[PDB]
C-alpha cells in the first residue's frame, strides 16, 4: 500500500503548470532508503498508460503509480545523469562517434515505442535523460513541461519546435515518421551546434522548417551527410525509418555500421561521457 507519506522530498527536479517532479527517498518497505523521481499531477491518462506499457533499457521505468486526493503520483527510477542537452551544451559539437552512440540508443527506444503504437514527437535534447552510467533514457511522455503556453488548447508550440516535423507543425496528420525526422534534427544539432532550421522568430522558424531546404555542412562524413539527407525530408513517407522496417531501416544505415546492437541494447557499450565522473 503506497502513499505519499512513504516518500520524503529531497529537491525539485522540475515544475510547470501541469505537474511537478521531485527527487525523493523511500522511507518504508524493502526499498527503504532508495532514491526515486516522483511526478505529481493534478487530476495524463496517456502518460501513465504509456509508462506502464513500455519496458526497455533506454526508456525510463515506472516503479509505482497511485492517486491520493486529487493528485496522481508517478514514481519513476531516479536518473542522475542529467539531460542530454547538458552534454551538448558543454561539448558545443559532438564528435561523430559520440553522436552515433546516443542516436543509436535512441533509435532502439524509438523502435520499441513504435511497436507499441507510441510516437515520441519531440527529440529536442532536453527531452532525453542519461542514467548514472551515461546511457540514454527517453522520459518525456507527459502533457507539457512549460510554464507559459502557446495556444489556449493544445501543447505543440509551447516550447521550441525546432526538432518537430513539418507535418506536426501544420497539424495535417502524422505518424511515427515524425520521430525519424526529429532524430535527424537532433543529429543535426549534435554534429553542427544548432538544429537544422532556425529563424529570427517563431514565424520565421516555422517557415524554414516547412520549406525544409537542408544545408549539409561539408565537414561531416559522407555517412553522416547521407543519413541527415534521408531523415530531414519534407515528404514523411520517404524518410528513412518511415517504411515498414521502422528502426531496423535506420539502424541498417552505414552511419551506424560499427554498432553491435546486441551489445548496445545490453548496455555493454561504454558511453562517451560518464555523469559520475562529472
Ligand atoms: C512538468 C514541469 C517540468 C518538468 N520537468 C520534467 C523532467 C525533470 C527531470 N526528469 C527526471 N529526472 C530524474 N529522474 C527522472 N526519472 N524520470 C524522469 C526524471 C525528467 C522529466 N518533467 C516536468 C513536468
Ligand atoms: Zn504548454
Amino acid at each position: 500500500k503506497i502513499r505519499p507519506e512513504c516518500f520524503e522530498l529531497l529537491r525539485v527536479l522540475g515544475k510547470g503548470g501541469y505537474g511537478k517532479v521531485f527527487q525523493v527517498r523511500k522511507v518504508t518497505g524493502a526499498n527503504t532508503g532508495k532514491i526515486f523521481a516522483m511526478k505529481v499531477l493534478k487530476k495524463t491518462k496517456a502518460e501513465r498508460n504509456i509508462l506502464e506499457e513500455v519496458k526497455h533499457p533506454f526508456i525510463v521505468d515506472l516503479i509505482y503509480a497511485f492517486q491520493t486526493g486529487g493528485k496522481l503520483y508517478l514514481i519513476l527510477e531516479y536518473l542522475s545523469g542529467g539531460e542530454l542537452f547538458m552534454q551538448l551544451e558543454r561539448e558545443g559539437i559532438f564528435m561523430e562517434d559520440t553522436a552515433c552512440f546516443y542516436l543509436a540508443e535512441i533509435s532502439m527506444a524509438l523502435g520499441h515505442l513504435h511497436q507499441k503504437g507510441i510516437i515520441y514527437r519531440d527529440l529536442k535534447p532536453e527531452n532525453i535523460m542519461l542514467n548514472h552510467q551515461g546511457h540514454v533514457k527517453l522520459t518525456d511522455f507527459g502533457l507539457c513541461k512549460e510554464s507559459i503556453h502557446d495556444g489556449t488548447v493544445t501543447h505543440t508550440f509551447c516550447g521550441t519546435i525546432e526538432y518537430m516535423a513539418p507535418e506536426i507543425l501544420m497539424r495535417s496528420g502524422h505518424n511515427r515518421a515524425v520521430d525519424w525526422w526529429s532524430l535527424g534534427a537532433l543529429m543535426y544539432d549534435m554534429l553542427t551546434g544548432a538544429p537544422p532550421f532556425t529563424g529570427e522568430n517563431r514565424k520565421k522558424t516555422i517557415d524554414k522548417i516547412l520549406k525544409c531546404k537542408l544545408n549539409l555542412p561539408p565537414y561531416l562524413t559522407q555517412e553522416a551527410r547521407d543519413l541527415l539527407k534521408k531523415l530531414l525530408k519534407r515528404n514523411a513517407a520517404s524518410r528513412l525509418g518511415a517504411g515498414p522496417g521502422d528502426a531496423g531501416e535506420v539502424q541498417a544505415h552505414p552511419f551506424f555500421r560499427h554498432i553491435n546492437w546486441e551489445e548496445l541494447l545490453a548496455r555493454k557499450v561504454e558511453p562517451p561521457f560518464k555523469p559520475l565522473l562529472q
